[PDB]
């Protein structure tokens, strides 16, 4: 009951977790780095004082993000990711049986050698012939290169006012930036921030209102993340049908992706894609486009 | 951004609300009692330094306690809420235009007056000539009438061995007491404690698990609840298939309840029922069983 | 232990007490206020988010600041209070059977009704006939009119660096506004913040050394208030002797003082004006003089 | 600005340090240990969740614990230490050159090896040829030994019936095994809980009363410790006057201690031992004594 780690969540709500110890401490140009061993959620990442990733429950998070898109692709070979610096994006990434070419893609070279160091459950995704790291921003390394992808993935912070990932989520960056480089049949997804039943407005319906001007396919999708304080959101947005059933998840699962999932089979998914009622009528007549 | 309320939902684990206002903090012997202004939730009941409700989305809680049961049997008419001190499962009941009485059995007489007087949002429920209040324990009165019932709502506290409310959760309170009292195709649901992706393992699946001992169809069912930082759990119980379309559900409100829910449709109430995989595997695989 | 208000002593420091209520609130154009029922030291002043006062200690700070200016002085006839507004620093001076009037002047009017409204233990002093009470800047108030005190009786807020109470504990403002004011053998004394063993350098030393320039006779002095969590400090200041026994003030307080002091006796004032080693080899070796 | 130790310092108040690391956590059966680097205190010893010891301040504690005892001794050579398993108060007595021997006794050897590796303080006064280290209860050593002391120093903690410290400060305990073990002229001091305005009523008036009643000239003392969030007690006993100026004990400090003290000298301990006259007066008429 001693030492505690203390999270402003919203303006009046504090998310406080007692500490087993402060592990290690970095930091780049661009934020602050803390790995804490925190008792009820393990090892977590914590950037610019927001805890980012825990131990205990990342894997639903980034099987959550990831599993989804590949699977409702029926050959996804190529896969770009927009963040995920930790290395648990590209870790269930490389999973999966028809990835020939994983790309990382984020900003901050001291975040990913810290989480390259210290996140042991990722070093054997790291290593991987499979995965190319690339310091530079999104935008900017897609519209430099012309290598069309299978699957786009979106694992940034959030697109608050002001910051630099902003710009990441606009209807013009979809549209023009990172829709050409899809190939045909591709596959977006992103993560899309806070879906409680009333933090789902923040973000969450502003990014499927987005996608749904530029994708004639998109489904949200949630699940609860308990280190996260709430349940936490995630659009897919293809041009091709995006609906299968639990039994061809579950099958297309125990087929393409090495080993059991812990969280994630297709009832999980149909459930999850199934939003409650106020956040189903939130997101089906929100009007706000992120220009 | 100076006075908070704190909450230890897990001894490690702390959840704080930046307040307005204490309304009242007062006690009975069951319970100290206290009623918070917060900021991010409203306005608050506190039982035992947990929080047991906040006015921003206690109707989640409550109308996921009460309607999929309602909803799921042929004509509800009588219905028997153990606990419900607060008046907001015995709200949700009177909105449905089936219900001609509803009995309220708390054994703190206490709570029941505070909330008569504070939380006003069930003030009319309150005074509906369908409600009867009993100050019991539930097990006791259930014991005590020969009445059956078409549904029986568990709203109590969590099963922690030594409590007045363990016994309301064995199997043999269930099949010895409570079964005989329900009318054919009758339906029990009970609150069932946390139900996150680790949490559920504490009560949800020993809930669930001998709610199976006893009854033919055991539907267990979740959903997050902000003020409560977690998932919380329900479970529903019955002799008679409890398996309605979302669109089924959905006409049956339509029909008899007033007003539109605020949370809960026929597709949420499908959604909800689905567990994800560990938690399914965990209430398949559950082995124990409550009892004394 | 559920509702807690919580302050921020330092920056690295808070000091958190259990809540009873939150009994009222105002506001002025100046600050905000409010009064809290804590659990462990009962009804709480708390002006703009600080601890101003707490029912349980009040009596230390209120009779540590005012018992032994006057004491010292052989007749102390007038007594103006720069600040005050809760009404306790005159509630102590009314005790006293030598008093003929004491102005109180608080340029926060909303404040002194507020205190004269809420706390019941002053309410005999507010309703007293030696008691004026002025809403103005002290200063302001000080150089307009021409009478000359006894006694002046510093309690403002601590001299912050960007506020307005800094210009009253400046030497020039002692030197040519408050000892003007003073009549022949004159006493002043002021509160002088924190006086701990480290913190007693923020701003009690600088006080201290400050008065030095002006009169000829100063004395620090101080006392632990828990409800402040440091030991609080006082300075007096007079061009006459302030060296009195602890058996003549145990006289003169059995004699001019009604009713029995809870706090101070003369042995009690002897110790706290033996100020620690290390806090007295501060203060004798301090050289910044507020201007 | 978002790690923070807490303390609760009173069930109702708590005291917080933002943290830079935690160097160790650990236990033994009687506690346990951590060692914490914190911003405004530095690195902090918090046994069994209390803090015990703070780097920018427990000079303070320990200078006031025994300095002056040993000053106010007209020669005192041997020093046996009650607890005393952090290092510090051995380091402060064998700051003084009359001292031949000290004997430091802990119960718990976990802490001693804990801070004779990580304290470092505190190196050479553990590595120092006058110091013995001794694993045992107190009071079973003292009784175990013929041998006479100049000066014990009390130094465990506070007295909670049931606890291995509470019999360390009973009458009985002072009178039929301490007493007999100091020598003409000896003094014991010892620690004695909170003292501020009103904490001092916990056991620092029992304390003082206690030894009232044991020994001819009983001197009780206060100084405030930061890290502690309260002033702190100790209490002089001896059969001996204890009755030297501020002068005569800073002239014995420049005589017999090596290098400054940091927080005592003669003046800060007449101020220390003048106390308040609610706290002198409830000394005063203290009826209390610890007994078992």
């Amino acid at each position: 009951k001693s030492c505690w780690y203390e999270e402003e969540i919203e303006e009046n709500l504090r998310w406080c977790f007692a500490l087993n110890s402060i592990l290690h401490t970095g930091a780049s140009q661009y934020q602050d780095i803390a790995l804490l061993d925190t008792k009820p959620f393990g090892k977590a990442l914590v950037l610019d004082g927001k805890l980012q990733s825990a131990e205990t429950d990342e894997f639903i998070y980034h099987e959550c993000l990831v599993h989804p898109a590949l699977l409702h692709h029926p050959m996804p070979k190529n896969v770009f990711i927009m963040g995920g610096g930790e290395g648990s994006t590209a870790r269930e990434l490389l999973r999966h049986k028809t990835i020939d070419k994983v790309v990382m893609c984020d900003i901050d070279e001291e975040v990913v050698e810290f989480c390259k160091s210290y996140l042991v459950v990722n070093k054997e995704a790291f290593h991987d012939s499979r995965l190319e790291v690339v310091i530079n921003d999104a935008k900017a390394e897609l519209e430099g290169k012309e290598e069309k992808y299978d699957v786009i993935v979106g694992d940034l912070a959030d697109p608050i006012e002001g910051g630099p990932c902003y710009k990441l989520y606009t209807k013009d960056f979809y549209e023009l930036t990172l829709k050409p480089k899809l190939k045909k049949g591709g596959i977006f997804v992103t993560q899309a921030g806070p879906a409680g039943i009333f933090s789902h407005t923040e973000v969450f319906s502003c990014i499927y209102n987005t996608l749904r001007q530029v994708f004639k396919y998109v489904v949200p999708y949630s699940a609860h993340i308990p280190s996260y304080a709430d349940i936490w959101g995630w659009v897919l947005a293809s041009d091709s049908p995006l609906d299968l059933s639990a039994e061809e998840l579950d099958i297309r699962m125990r087929q393409r992706i090495i080993e059991e999932n812990r969280y994630l089979d297709g009832k999980t998914f149909v459930s999850s894609s199934t939003l409650s009622k106020a956040v189903r009528n939130s997101l089906n007549n929100e009007t706000h486009v992120y220009t």
